[PDB]
């Protein structure tokens, strides 16, 4: 049979959830019990899978399809039909994804590539103003980075995240709005009178975030402005299969999701990086010699960021360790047989927990703590589906392009202004929202006093 963890009597599995760092406790787990393991609430069951020898299984499209997790359902109260909460047979998936893949390739960045730098120039700008005796706060400086950038090559919006204190009363609705949702993953009676508070502020949330997202769409198709972002090409696309546009609720439904993507999910990445490069000295100066060899202009220009061949294998290799959306879900299309042994039937789900699936020694050998960026000096000699932190197949993460070309540019910008040092010796605390961070991560930065381009 299948490995199951302890139980908590008619609550089965789901106190285990009842924890600030479910990931990591779901980690250890499949340390104690191997590559599947079940895990049963009150009326579900998911399997949780932890090798590439299942993974790759799990990851065929002909047999299996996304699943949108009990979290992913309470998310689409505010994400609707944008691309990450819709079932991949609703019609507003494939058409959306058909409209808007363009406007995420590579290609696309050639023209992301400016605004990126107008944003990645204000940190830079920030850390060369700190005082000597000051420090850095790494995560929330990265998101102030990477909301600010997807605000403005997405929409042409400005959160203005480094003027400010206090985070734009938007962001403070998306992260409240998200923290519920995420909450009723935990309450028996949803409908208790202890929780109309709870609901009011839910609703109140969800208000200020389409308020924004509306008048921002009504703006643009007033002005008539031909910006040349992601919502230009919303409001002017049609989907080659159907013929038709995204209407304008669907267009905030995917600026919404954009928007969460874009903010800590992101920002994990380069948090991670940077932590891994302070505590691993002789990585750091490997990258930060690629980086002041090929940054030769006053700021960087696309070219150049696709000559940063180290520093992309640092975020692999971040990635690889502490993937900042950890987990998706799958459902069987048709009754199956996974790994010759463990039979399912139509509807079965399964998890994929994606950082046990990249310490899987049997693909990466055993030394699979260290942080090794030359594992990724040929990035296709990787198996098929030994590397996931983007997800699978055709629901794969749209946004990967975007997020490597936002957190390549920075890290290489980082790496060429300053010395960065691990003053008070941190110690790695993850925490767990909907993503990944490094809770208190601080450094000191010392400027190299290169000049930047204005
Ligand atoms: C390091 C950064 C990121 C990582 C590791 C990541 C990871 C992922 C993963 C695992 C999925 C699959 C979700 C699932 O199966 O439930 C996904 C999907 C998605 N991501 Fe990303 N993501 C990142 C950044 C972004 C960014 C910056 C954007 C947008 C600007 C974005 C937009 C999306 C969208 C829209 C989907 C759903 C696509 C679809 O199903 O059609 N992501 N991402
Ligand atoms: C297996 C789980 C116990 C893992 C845990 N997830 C949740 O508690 C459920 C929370 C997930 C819901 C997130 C919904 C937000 C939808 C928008 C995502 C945008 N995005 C991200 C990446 N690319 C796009 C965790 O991640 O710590």
């Amino acid at each position: 049979e299948m490995p199951q963890p302890k139980t908590f009597g008619e609550l089965k599995n789901l106190p285990l959830l009842n924890t600030d760092k479910p990931v990591q406790a779901l980690m250890k787990i499949a340390d104690e019990l191997g590559e599947i393991f079940k895990f049963e609430a009150p009326g579900r069951v998911t399997r949780y899978l932890s090798s590439q020898r299942l993974i790759k299984e799990a990851c065929d499209e002909s047999r299996f399809d996304k699943n949108l997790s009990q979290a992913l359902k309470f998310v689409r109260d505010f994400a609707g039909d944008g691309l990450f909460t819709s079932w991949t047979h609703e019609k507003n998936w494939k058409k959306a994804h058909n409209i808007l893949l363009p406007s995420f390739s590579q290609q696309a960045m050639k023209g992301y590539h400016a605004m990126m730098v107008d944003i990645a120039v204000q940190l830079v700008q920030k850390w060369e103003r700190l005082n000597a005796d000051e420090h850095i706060e790494v995560p929330e400086d990265m998101t102030r980075l990477t909301l600010d950038t997807i605000g403005l090559c997405g929409f042409n919006y400005r959160f203005n995240s480094f003027y400010r204190d206090q985070p734009h009363p938007f962001i403070t609705s998306m992260v409240r709005a998200l923290d519920e949702a995420m909450n009723k993953l935990q309450r028996a009676n949803p409908d208790d009178p202890a929780y109309d508070e709870n609901k009011r502020q839910f609703q109140e949330d969800i208000k200020v975030m389409n308020d924004l997202v509306d008048k921002i769409i009504a703006d643009r198709k007033a002005s008539g402005e031909q910006s040349d972002d992601l919502l230009t090409h919303m409001l002017n696309g049609k989907d080659p299969e159907t013929g038709e546009p995204l209407d304008d609720e669907n267009i905030r439904y995917q600026i919404i999701t954009f928007l969460i993507a874009g903010h800590e999910t992101t920002s994990g990445l380069l948090s991670f990086a940077l932590y891994f490069l302070v505590k691993n000295p002789h990585v750091l100066q490997k990258a930060a010699e690629e980086a002041a060899r090929v940054l030769v202009d006053p700021v960087p220009s696309y070219k150049q960021v696709k000559q940063l061949k180290y520093v992309g294998m640092v975020l692999n290799e971040a990635l690889r360790l502490w993937p900042t959306a950890p987990a998706f879900s799958l459902y069987a299309k048709e009754d199956t047989v996974l790994g010759g042994e463990y039979p399912l039937e139509k509807g079965d789900e399964l998890m994929v927990l994606i950082p046990q699936l990249h310490r899987d020694k049997t693909i990466w050998g055993d030394d699979v703590e260290e942080f090794r960026p030359e594992r990724f000096e040929n990035p296709s000699a990787i198996p098929q589906h030994a590397f996931k932190p983007f997800g699978n197949g055709q629901r794969a993460c749209i946004g990967q392009q975007f997020a490597l070309h936002e957190a390549t540019l920075v890290l290489g910008m980082m790496l060429k202004h300053f010395d960065f040092e691990d003053h008070t010796n941190y110690e790695l605390d993850i925490k767990e929202t909907l993503t990944l961070k490094p809770e208190g991560f601080v450094v000191k930065a010392k400027s190299k006093k290169i000049p930047l381009g204005g």
